[PDB]
């Protein structure tokens, strides 16, 4: 089972600057839940937007893709292929805009969560996947965060 998680703007950016643009707590929360004790697989650009401090991120097989080869990631495993990430019975994609688009063909699940913020796609942004048809998607209600924006979460499936 490969599965993507991310939350976007309406608009579809995942980030911007190397880093995001919101926090939602509820929304980091969500995250934990699904990937904990799973395999998570990352790019080296999402790895440099981890804070020291969850680096890696707990209790889960942190992996992160880079073609260089002797970048050093503690407490990570760097590859250099997304194929010999996927030895796990669950592996959650996390990003960031270039590997989703890579991991997209291994995929049967998407948990995306909308963020309601209007935020217009600028130069250098890092982008959503394009879900085409074979996707199935349930939406959930939308939610106040805490930090004041409304969101709510996708549940896409395909076989
Ligand atoms: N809102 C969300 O849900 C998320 C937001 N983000 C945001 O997205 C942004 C980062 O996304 P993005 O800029 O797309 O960078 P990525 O996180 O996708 O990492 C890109 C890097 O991954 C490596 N890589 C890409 N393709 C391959 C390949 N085929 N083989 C080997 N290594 C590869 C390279 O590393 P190297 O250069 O070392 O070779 C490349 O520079 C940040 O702003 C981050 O905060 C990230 C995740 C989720
Ligand atoms: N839906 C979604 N949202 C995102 O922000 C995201 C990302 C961004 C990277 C990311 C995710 C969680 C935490 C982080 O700190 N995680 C903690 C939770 C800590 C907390 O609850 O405050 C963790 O242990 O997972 C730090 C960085 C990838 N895929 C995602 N998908
Ligand atoms: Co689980």
């Amino acid at each position: 089972m490969v599965g993507l998680i991310w939350a976007q703007a309406t608009s579809g950016v995942i980030g911007r600057g190397g880093d995001i643009p919101w926090r939602l707590p509820e929304d980091q929360a969500h995250f934990r839940e699904i990937t904990m004790g799973h395999t998570i697989v990352m790019g080296r650009r999402t790895w440099d937007s981890l804070p020291a401090k969850v680096r890696p991120l707990p209790g889960r097989r942190n992996v992160v893709l880079s073609r260089q080869a002797d970048f050093m990631a503690s407490g990570a495993e760097v590859v250099g292929s997304l194929e010999e990430a996927l030895t796990s019975p669950e592996t959650w994609v996390i990003g960031g805009g270039q590997v989703y688009a890579l991991a997209l063909p291994y995929a049967t699940r998407c948990e995306v969560t909308e963020v309601d913020i209007g935020l217009p796609r600028e130069a250098g942004d890092a982008l959503a996947p394009v879900l085409d048809e074979t996707w199935r998607g349930e939406t959930g209600e939308w939610r106040f965060s805490r930090s004041g924006l409304r969101y709510r979460l996708y549940s896409y499936h395909r076989s």
